[PDB]
């Protein structure tokens, strides 16, 4: 009866937010494995919690303090790289694929293989190894649920065995902290300034790549033509994404924003749950912006959309050499604008053939990062 | 292959983009009957432009005229109330209810009993007799769906077969003509001001439509009245929303285009192109949100009251308002006297649920005469 659940980055917050419905309903779901890289005390609290059957720490040399926290419990000890992909296939009915970046792409392909359930909370994945995760999921008939935001709502709005009925789809995008500000200004913005909020992810929002990150991660996971997707500047973030069918009729996903109503959709589906996220109140809300997005003062949308157009290893390539951008103009070595800058140079020089295996992955995002460096070194 | 398709009401506005969905995609679609009422020019032209198999004229005088129009035609003309029934009869696995009021209670009902798809516009039906239509549903296994914007659009963020996953639903209110007039103004407001005739230009100006509306939303989910809740948005452009128990809010938005609700009701379970615009928010800009005031408007008050009370409550109150809103129009009485008579009339009349239609029709009549001589007491 219980349904068996594992979560591949459980000490994060969206590994958090998924323990959070999970313990709630302890009763439903079975703990199999959780994982977590060098915060031992919340994996092992987590893993005890929930009396989970194995607990993971990624570096090997944390081993013993897990070993120790774990004391007396029966929750099994495990760490390394490769712990992961082990427990990644310990057969859990459902896997949070919540460990981001390529450290995270081996266990999640793994999880896949195994053909249950997985949601997606590593959008990276699909940037960098889309084609070869979407293979994984066709020949083992995978149920792949995106967690994040933008993909959850469009899913939840999607026609799943009718991709024809789509006209088009439309990825919401609040237009970031520079939505109003010329490109003279943005100039002579500072990495303090970018990143003033409510890292890497405060830059790509300030840049707009995490718009054009999304549209390459909807373009795998929706299976419909590029031309038929829009981004749509939407100040308010109320409206998460939307889907227009053939009819004119459009369906879209509201509501707070509150992690825990994806997850809990993910989490439950096909069936939905209970969860404390709270209901949008559209008498406070009072109002609702829309515009469309400036592709000539934030030019990283149109490197993503040609990327995807082109094809193959562009993506990969694109996301690589802006991990680099962004660094320098974090560690003040680069102007603001000069991040697009970098990243359409490295786009252009390096244009390696299109990846087989997660090995092929690595090896052109190390490269683009090399190449990356380089140029941006020259100027 | 292709789908059999019948239209009560052929000759309206909805009658009319129905058939240009199915004139479109003819070759999927076999008319069998087509209805109309004295519009005998465009019910043969459609008749004959479908190859439908039979057309059926309301008012028996004009039955001769049908018959003349469709000469030399393969097309069978047909005549009378009973001829309506008659058709709704004929089988046909997809039918548009699209005529009004209780004249279309009888058609309506019938294609129901059939138990194959019903497009319902005839939003009257579930006001009126909503209790009677619902088992007729349950009875005979019929797929009803909606076709008025807000009920479609609502029925497409639904989910049906587990009503126990919704927080609430939505009705978004366009708030009418008078949604920033004060009562004080309205109480002078002419006819002619509440016209842009039209009677639906009244039940708008009222907020009746809104009453209505949510009790046919109450009959159509079967949700527990406390979970509606209607929500004013000017723009129109959010045509109602569905909360999840898991906050997730799914609504449905795009263009006035009726065809978009009525092609979503054609081609169930499956989706179908038509010529509706794309809205393009860009364009739109900005859309707006607030509270019903319920004290401006005590119609959304006089419907709450009659669902909750139930049985011929509704009916009654539907029946009162129309004769007070056509005393309106006849300016025999003031615009802020509407909401006074439907009141009254509520209050003085209160029969036993229907068990039929024949009761239905009753209990209207009864609430149209009750209502008739208090409206002419002041
Ligand atoms: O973003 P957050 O650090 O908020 O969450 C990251 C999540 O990823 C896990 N994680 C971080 N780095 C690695 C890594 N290199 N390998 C495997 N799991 C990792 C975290 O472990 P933990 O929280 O230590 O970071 C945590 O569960
Ligand atoms: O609103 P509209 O008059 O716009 O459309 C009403 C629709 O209902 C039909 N109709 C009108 N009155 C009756 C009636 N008494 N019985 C059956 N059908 C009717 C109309 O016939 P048509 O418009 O001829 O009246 C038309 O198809």
């Amino acid at each position: 009866q219980p349904r068996t659940v594992t979560v591949l980055g459980a000490t994060g917050s969206i590994g958090h937010s998924t323990l959070d419905l999970i313990e709630r309903n302890l009763d439903r779901y079975q703990v199999i494995a959780l994982t977590a890289n060098r915060n031992v005390k919340d994996l092992a609290d987590a893993a005890k919690r929930t009396n989970a059957k194995r607990a993971v720490i990624a570096d090997p040399s944390l081993y013993n303090d897990l070993k120790e926290a774990l004391a007396g419990s029966s929750v099994e000890a495990a760490a390394g790289a490769d712990a992961l992909v082990e427990a990644a296939m310990m057969g859990a009915d459902w896997t949070m694929a919540a460990i981001i970046g390529c450290a995270g792409l081996k266990a999640t392909l793994a999880a896949i293989r195994k053909g249950k359930t997985v949601a997606l909370a590593n959008k990276e994945s699909l940037v960098s190894a889309g084609g070869l995760m979407i293979d994984a999921v066709r020949e083992h008939g995978t149920t792949l649920l995106p967690v994040d935001s933008e993909h959850n709502a469009i899913f939840q709005c999607f026609p799943h065995h009718n991709r024809d009925y789509v006209r088009r789809i439309i990825i919401t995008a609040s237009g970031g902290p520079f939505r109003t500000t010329s490109l003279a200004e943005m100039a002579t913005v500072t990495p303090e300034r970018a990143v003033q909020h409510p890292a890497k992810i405060s830059i790509d929002s300030a840049t707009m790549m995490n718009k054009g990150l999304e549209l390459i991660e909807a373009f795998h996971l929706f299976q419909i033509p590029l031309e038929k997707f829009e981004i749509l500047v939407h100040p308010q973030s109320v409206i998460h994404s939307m889907v227009e069918y053939l009819d004119g009729s459009i369906l879209a996903q509201i509501g707070s924003p509150d992690m825990r109503t994806p997850i809990g959709h993910t989490l439950a589906w096909p069936k939905r749950m209970e969860t404390p996220a709270e209901s949008l109140d559209f008498t406070k809300l009072r109002q609702m912006d829309f515009e469309a997005p400036d592709y000539e003062r934030f030019p990283a949308l149109t490197l993503a959309m040609e990327s995807i157009k082109s094809g193959g290893a562009r993506p990969a390539v694109m996301n690589a050499a802006n991990e680099i951008a962004v660094a320098a103009f974090l560690d003040k070595k680069i102007g603001f604008l000069d991040i697009a800058k970098i990243v359409e140079k490295t786009l252009d020089h390096y244009t390696p053939a299109t990846p087989s295996s997660l090995e092929d992955v690595f090896a052109i995002d190390n490269e683009a990062r090399i190449q990356a460096a380089a140029l941006m070194e020259s100027l």
